[PDB]
C-alpha cells in the first residue's frame, strides 16, 4: 500500500535546475491559503470546487479555485462545509482570484477538544544525521499532509535556508508522511531540471487531498547539501 521510498534518481537535484528558487520560495514563505467553516459556492471544471475566500493580508483574491484529483472527490465536498488550507498561485490559474490543490478537510467533528492544539514533530536529517527537530501544529484531528508540509517548509526557509532566490543550500530534498498504520508516503522538496519553475504543475501533488492522523502521524525531511 505504501509508496516506496526515493530511489537516487528519483529526487530532483537543485544544480539541475537554473531558473529562480525564490519561484520554489514563494510558495512555503509565509504563504497559504486559510478558509473556516466554508461551503462551496462554483465549480469551474469537474474536478475542481470555488468558495468565497478573501485574504485578508495583502488583499490579492476572494475567490480561491480548488482542484482534486477527480470528479468523486470535488462531488463529496461540494455541499460539506469544510475547512481549506493549502499553497496558492496566480500563474496559469485560470477560472481577484487565486488557484491550488486539495487543501480540503470536513469541519463537522475534525477538532481537538479543549480546543487545544495538537503538535506534530518534525526530524530533520541533512547528510543522513538528525541535526535538528522541530514541532509543527495543527487543530485538525485528520490534517491534509499538505498544511504539514506548508508549515514544515515555511520554518525550514527561516531556519535553514532551506530555499533562497537564486539557490538553496541543498541538492535533495524530500519529505516522508508516516501514518500509525505504516502507510508511508513523500514529496520532492526541489523542482524538476531546467530553466522555468510551473508553481501549477508542482503543487498538483497535492490533489489526492491526502489527509493524515495529527495526533499519531510522523514527518522526516531528508535533505543532502551542495
Ligand atoms: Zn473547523
Amino acid at each position: 500500500e505504501s509508496q516506496p521510498d526515493p530511489m537516487p534518481d528519483d529526487l530532483h537535484k537543485s544544480s539541475e535546475f537554473t531558473g529562480t528558487m525564490g519561484n520554489m520560495k514563494y510558495l512555503y514563505d509565509d504563504h497559504y491559503v486559510s478558509a473556516t467553516k466554508v461551503k462551496s459556492v462554483d465549480k469551474f471544471l469537474a474536478h475542481d470546487l470555488i468558495y468565497n475566500i478573501s485574504d485578508k493580508k495583502l488583499k490579492n483574491y476572494d475567490k480561491v479555485k480548488t482542484e482534486l484529483l477527480n470528479e468523486d472527490l470535488a462531488k463529496k465536498y461540494k455541499d460539506e462545509v469544510v475547512d481549506v488550507y493549502g499553497s496558492n498561485y496566480y500563474v496559469n490559474c485560470y477560472f481577484g482570484k487565486t488557484c491550488m490543490y486539495g487543501g480540503i478537510t470536513k469541519h463537522e467533528g475534525n477538532h481537538f477538544d479543549n480546543g487545544n492544539l495538537q503538535n506534530v514533530l518534525v526530524r530533520v536529517y541533512e547528510n543522513k544525521r538528525n541535526t535538528i527537530s522541530f514541532e509543527v501544529q495543527t487543530d485538525k484531528k485528520s490534517v491534509t499532509a499538505q498544511e504539514l508540509d506548508i508549515k514544515a517548509r515555511n520554518f525550514l526557509i527561516n531556519k535553514k535556508n532551506l530555499y533562497e532566490f537564486n539557490s538553496s543550500p541543498y541538492e535533495t530534498g524530500y519529505i516522508k508522511f508516516i501514518e500509525n498504520n505504516g502507510n508511508t508516503f513523500w514529496y520532492d522538496m526541489m523542482p524538476a531540471p531546467g530553466d522555468k519553475f510551473d508553481q501549477s504543475k508542482y503543487l498538483m501533488m497535492y490533489n489526492d487531498n491526502k489527509t493524515v492522523d495529527s495526533k499519531s502521524v510522523k514527518i522526516e525531511v531528508h535533505l543532502t547539501t551542495k
